């Protein structure tokens, strides 16, 4: 059930941020996600195939302010 064992877990774990009940609402709000949605990017075959699991987009450091939506 979304992924998640019909949310049993609890521990607030998806692409952005939120549960996975909440996970259509944070892909909503963020789109890239880890671009866990392929469609998004415009050349459909993004640098991150992998779907974000605990912070896994922008491994590198690139803003010393660590903030999750971050251009
Ligand atoms: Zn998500």
């Amino acid at each position: 059930g979304s992924t998640a064992m019909a949310t049993t877990m609890e521990q607030e774990i998806c692409a952005h941020s939120m549960t996975f009940e909440e996970c259509p609402k944070c892909s909503a709000l963020q789109y890239r996600n880890g671009f866990y949605l392929l469609k998004y990017d415009e050349e459909w075959y993004p640098e991150e195939l992998l779907t974000d699991g605990e912070d896994d987009v922008f491994d590198p450091d690139l803003d010393m302010e660590v903030v999750f939506e971050t251009q």
